[PDB]
């Protein structure tokens, strides 16, 4: 595709008109590492058909939206995943994997904007929503511009990102104990409880991921990332929905055959106090 | 960094570089626009950099009531301080091998400060937990707006007119919830200088926001015609009027409706309004 000249201190390349660098030409990953990623592809593309075809077509718009991303998303990683725009080739030799973090800048914010009303429909929305998606927005985007970024800058762009990380990490956190001591007292609670270590494994995971893989320490390869990260996101998008839409019509059911008697009780979560639903 | 040392060589056909591992492309040796267009950029800069320091300071420092303001414009001093003085360095403009370039700077910059905006316009009235559902499809679409924004600029040929179109549907469903936050923001403030600032708002709003995507079209990342530094200049006045000028009625506005209920007590009529051609319950003074 070139010529070498001198004694490999000069390269000619045809004039074209396409950029060249030799910093693109690195593997993908073996060919056993590309057949998990297959595999785990078509896995979160069926279990989202599903999961869409489960939930139909409003009350759970958000499960509907996190699942039609992930089939898109899904769909353009199996047919055109190492294909300019979805992955880029930076004049710094780098790449990055912006189809990604797109799918993240699209279905983050619905998760937690599922979060922050997991019980019972408490319309007046809280400042602690907007703490999540706030958070959670500037997460990513210090993350996808450390993915482009290079040497130092990548890794103080990344330490910015895990300072957003840990506030929407926090927040989080304190609704998943609103949360529990907001549905009833049986089976409701532990699906809140298996929901928040669906929530934090998963979540928990893209960081380790990112660091190691090719955007980071260059010990995973692109193929053995996705495979990594199909696991977390059938874990977070498909998991994740189905027990929230599950939670939704167990609490319907539970106050049809009980009622709504609910009592405003005080208590402590964080660093301050808050007044929680309580049946 | 790029190439930038070549030698057009052989009968011009075949481009000799140094053999050390640098990327090159003739294609990113663009010029990035006329030197009294580079004045301009600087101009307008410096002015967003300075209205944006004073409204800080303005504000003041004190998840506090009035956050957004102060978040918008710590966006918008780290967003021009970046472009001043690294506008053309990767990652703040990334060069791709496709031979496009793209300022992710400024999608980075929207992310950060356009949801707080629409935030900000949920709740044009004073007190808490006034949200609701507005808020999350003001959010998702404006989010999803900025995305096939992104990936359009990334993109060539027609996938980038193709995310195009696809960014604007998420942009009209955004601008039709915006509008009837403001239809649903003018019956629900005293009757007097507070709807003129509300009216006010709107019109900086739409005319501020509805001229990224001309820009955009026309820019470097669409048609060509306008340089980087050209498309420079419009985008900090869309921004001085978008995050300066519109924050600071949103942080006046509630000034002057705490200052009027502190004078003419709090007193409402909840009426159920036709906003979009819906049942709306509006609370008026
Ligand atoms: C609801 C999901 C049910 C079943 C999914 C079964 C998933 C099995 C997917 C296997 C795909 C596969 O192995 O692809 C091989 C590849 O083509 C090598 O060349
Ligand atoms: C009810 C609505 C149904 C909607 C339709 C659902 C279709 C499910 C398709 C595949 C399942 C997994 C089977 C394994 C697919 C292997 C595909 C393959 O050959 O490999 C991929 C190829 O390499 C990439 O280009
Ligand atoms: C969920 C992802 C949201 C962004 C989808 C559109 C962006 C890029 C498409 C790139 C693939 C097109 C072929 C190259
Ligand atoms: C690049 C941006 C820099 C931003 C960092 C310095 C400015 C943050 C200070 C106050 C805003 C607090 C934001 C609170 C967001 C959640 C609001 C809430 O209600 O909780
Ligand atoms: C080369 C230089 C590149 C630029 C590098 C400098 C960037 C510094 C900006 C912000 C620091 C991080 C602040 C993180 C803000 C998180 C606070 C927040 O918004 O959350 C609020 C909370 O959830 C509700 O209480
Ligand atoms: C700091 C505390 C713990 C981090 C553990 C040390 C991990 C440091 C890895 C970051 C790094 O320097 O990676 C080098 C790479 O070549 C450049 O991108
Ligand atoms: C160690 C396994 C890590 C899995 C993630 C930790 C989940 C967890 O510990 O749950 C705590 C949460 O606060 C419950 O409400
Ligand atoms: C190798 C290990 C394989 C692990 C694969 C994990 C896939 C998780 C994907 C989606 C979550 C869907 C969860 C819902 C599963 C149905 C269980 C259920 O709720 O059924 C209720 C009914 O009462 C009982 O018959
Ligand atoms: C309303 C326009 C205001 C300022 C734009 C004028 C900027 C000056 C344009 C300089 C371009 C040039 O001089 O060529
Ligand atoms: C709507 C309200 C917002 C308008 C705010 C500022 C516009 C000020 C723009 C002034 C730009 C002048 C630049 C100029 O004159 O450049 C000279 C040229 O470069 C000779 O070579
Ligand atoms: C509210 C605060 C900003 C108000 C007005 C700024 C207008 C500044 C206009 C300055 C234009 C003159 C200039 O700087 O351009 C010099 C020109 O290049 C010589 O040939
Ligand atoms: C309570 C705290 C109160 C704080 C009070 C505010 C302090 C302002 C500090 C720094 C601004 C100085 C930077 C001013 C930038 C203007 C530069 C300019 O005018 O453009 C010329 C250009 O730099 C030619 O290269
Ligand atoms: C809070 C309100 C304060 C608002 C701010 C008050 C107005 C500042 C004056 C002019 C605008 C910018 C100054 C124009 C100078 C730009 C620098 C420049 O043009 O230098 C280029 C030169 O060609 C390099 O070689
Ligand atoms: C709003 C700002 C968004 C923060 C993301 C910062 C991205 C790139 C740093 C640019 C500096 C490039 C230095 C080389
Ligand atoms: C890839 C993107 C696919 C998107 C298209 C399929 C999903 C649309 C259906 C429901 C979500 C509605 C989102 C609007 C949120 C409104 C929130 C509200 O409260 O009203
Ligand atoms: C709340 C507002 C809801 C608005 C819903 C917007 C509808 C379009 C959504 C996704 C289109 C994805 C198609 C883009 C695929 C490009 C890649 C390709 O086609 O090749
Ligand atoms: C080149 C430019 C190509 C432009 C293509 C975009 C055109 C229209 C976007 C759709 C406008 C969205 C109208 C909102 C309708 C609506 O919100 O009503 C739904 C219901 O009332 C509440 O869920
Ligand atoms: C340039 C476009 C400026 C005019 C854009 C239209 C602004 C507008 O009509 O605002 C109406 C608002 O909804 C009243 O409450
Ligand atoms: C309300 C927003 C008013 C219009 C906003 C930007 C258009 C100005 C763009 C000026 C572009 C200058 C091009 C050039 O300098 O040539």
């Amino acid at each position: 595709s070139y010529t070498l000249e001198n004694n490999g201190s000069v390269i000619c390349i045809p004039n074209n008109g396409q950029c060249f660098c030799l910093a693109w030409l690195h593997s993908r990953g073996t060919p056993g590492e590309k057949i998990g990623a297959q595999v785990c592809q078509w896995i979160a593309f069926s279990i989202a058909i599903a999961l869409l075809t489960f939930y139909g077509f409003t009350c759970g718009w958000e499960e509907v939206y996190v699942c039609c991303v992930e089939v898109l998303f899904v769909t353009l990683e199996i047919f055109k995943e190492f294909s300019s725009p979805a992955t880029v080739y930076l004049s710094t030799g780098n790449h990055a994997y912006c189809l990604r973090y797109f799918e993240w800048l699209l279905s983050c914010p619905v998760i937690l904007i599922k979060l922050s009303n997991l019980s019972g429909l408490k319309n007046d929305y809280s400042k602690r929503t907007m703490g999540l998606i706030v958070s959670c927005v500037g997460m990513i985007v210090f993350g996808m511009a450390a993915g482009l970024a290079t040497d130092w800058l990548k890794w103080l762009l990344y330490i910015v990102s895990c300072i957003y990380g840990g506030y929407m990490y926090f927040q989080a956190a304190k609704c998943y104990v609103e949360a529990n001591h907001s549905v009833p007292k049986g089976h409701c609670r532990m699906v809140v409880k298996l929901m928040a270590y669906a929530y934090f494994a998963s979540w928990g995971s893209y960081p380790i991921l990112w660091a190691v893989g090719p955007e980071g320490l260059l010990k995973l390869s692109p193929y053995a990332n996705s495979i990594g990260h199909s696991i977390c996101d059938i874990i977070a998008k498909e998991f994740w929905t189905f027990l929230a839409h599950h939670l939704r019509i167990k609490i319907h059911e539970h106050i049809l055959i009980h009622g709504d008697i609910r009592k405003t009780t005080k208590m402590e979560i964080g660093g301050e106090e808050v007044e929680v639903e309580e049946f």
